[PDB]
């Protein structure tokens, strides 16, 4: 089966690691940090990784039954699945499918419905991914909301995240989307991660998917980058086309002109690099796309960006 | 090129008209109303119709500059494109691309970034679309916040819908009930078309999910023609239509059994053989494939 990306323009489709759309794509170095994100984790054959689960709208997403922390605004969240049947802690993956993967603090909404009259109800919340109380491996989390009274206990309760918070003087300091949350708090390591990626080769890096995630307090690092567009995810997932070679040869082409502006690796186990040193805002045009030509190995010397 | 629909199972799709996942199929009668939904409208061969765009995540938000109504705690935005460009009141589409189809009070969150210094801000944010205000084909709504002060001029703010609200029981989101994209300024243009069943004994399938709640007693469901996966698929495969039906069956790989067929029609919707309302059991693993064209004549099996 002829193995290929999809042909939607980057403005197009959407961040496999947050609820939002792609804006533009973005190289930079990578040696400052463990890239190891879990959610947007796919093979190139459709093997999906670390936390990936299908559609964007879903991606730090939480639902559950709530319970008062005390007497404060606080709520312990027991998880439960997308479909609302029981969470299942022993299945092999480092947490739930769509659970944050960084460090940081998510601004929403947790909503309520109360099933025996069809009353609902809505609450300003934040998780704080953080937190030691964020253990959603273990089928729990904890949010911060502005209430102390009006959620009930027994009824079906979801998180919608919008955006991210941030506070102290030293500005920017968080979210850290670099940094993996501890899935099961202080209890034990993470499990069942999808690996770190890295370039290898001689003056490449990571290509990135980037969005800004909104801001809802502070000063918010709102940068948030993807190894993988969640149209890519989906795509890979359905066509399961077989790996011919371990590095799939993309051209990134203006199909008004058939010109190439750039060319790039994507490696068979789902992330893409190219030829290029420093922080760069890729400038193209609004309907170019990525085209799969060769397979190729990891050691393809590309035309430098 | 031969035509295709995804093989993805419901519950691994989004709704085509709210930021939301699938969860389950329905038919009914629609003999009644009007269905002419804005979004999740697309043809087998990849034309968008109506308010349609290609991501789930773009549906029902709003970005924008913001300006407060008096001393009120009311802001109108007057709209810009996704990536924040301008949108074009003359282009002929009925309103923005992802303007919410449906007559309802959408709740969200209200969010702003300040330039110069990087600060931001949230507030939860209503915009009712049955509003004289609402008049996003005149490039403005308007949202009541929980503020009456913290929102700047002249910065970039975004809306995220999150559900819906009620007051009055579910009375209200109206989800068949298309908003007048330009107030009473106008009537509503370019829109894609109402559909109904044709054929004696079908009815619409329709891809349901449920609106989350934020206050009252709303009515949260909500249906749409074809899931957001298959409007970008089409849109991409451009796959050329060979007759005006196409014939799915909906298979179970567990066991290679197909559970019922149905028609999906080149315009950009499904019929299926049943009379009355139903709420279909469907295994976890289950997906649509292509089958063959047909024609409106050809009679499916009984759902
Ligand atoms: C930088 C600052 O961020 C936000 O303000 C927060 C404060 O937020 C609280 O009050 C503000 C209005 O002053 C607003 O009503 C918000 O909803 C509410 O949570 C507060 O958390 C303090 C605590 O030190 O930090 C910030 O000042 C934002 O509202 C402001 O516009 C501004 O961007
Ligand atoms: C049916 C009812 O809907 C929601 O309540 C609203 C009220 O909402 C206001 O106060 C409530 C707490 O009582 C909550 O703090 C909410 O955020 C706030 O807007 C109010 O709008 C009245 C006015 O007619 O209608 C409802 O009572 C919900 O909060 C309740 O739990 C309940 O489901």
């Amino acid at each position: 089966k002829p193995f290929t990306v999809p042909i939607l323009t980057v403005e197009e489709m959407s961040n496999s690691r947050f609820p939002i759309p792609l804006e533009k794509l973005y190289t930079g170095p990578s040696s400052a940090f463990v890239v190891q994100p879990q959610n947007g984790r796919c093979t190139t054959d459709g093997v999906l990784l670390g936390t990936t689960q299908l559609s964007a709208v879903n991606i730090c997403n939480f639902r559950g039954d709530v319970t008062r922390v005390g007497i404060s605004h606080d709520y312990t969240m027991n998880l439960v699945s997308q479909n609302w049947n029981n969470y299942d802690p022993t299945e092999e993956i480092p947490a739930p499918l769509g659970t944050p993967d960084f460090v940081g603090k998510i601004q929403g909404l947790l909503t309520q419905t109360t099933r025996a009259d069809g009353s609902t109800r809505a609450h300003k919340a934040t998780v704080s991914t953080g937190s030691v109380h964020f253990t959603p491996k273990l089928g729990s989390v904890q949010f911060t909301t502005d209430t102390n009274n009006d959620f009930q206990t027994g009824q079906n309760t979801k998180f919608t995240p919008v955006g991210v918070i941030q506070d102290g003087d030293h500005h920017q300091n968080e979210p850290q989307q670099w940094v993996l949350p501890n899935y099961s708090g202080t209890s034990g390591h993470n499990v069942h991660l999808a690996p770190a990626v890295a370039p290898t080769f001689p003056g490449e890096q990571l290509l990135f998917f980037r969005s800004t995630m909104p801001g809802c307090s502070g000063y918010p690092n709102m940068n948030l980058d993807c190894l993988l567009p969640q149209e890519w995810v989906s795509h890979f997932y359905q066509e399961a086309a077989p790996a011919q070679s371990d590095v799939a040869l993309l051209r990134f082409v203006n199909p008004d002109t058939g010109r190439v502006l750039f060319e790039c690796k994507l490696h068979k186990s789902g992330y893409i690099t190219v030829a290029h040193t420093g922080p760069y805002d890729l400038v193209i045009p609004p309907n170019g796309y990525f085209r799969f030509d060769s397979w190729v190995n990891q050691f393809y010397t590309l035309a430098p960006m």
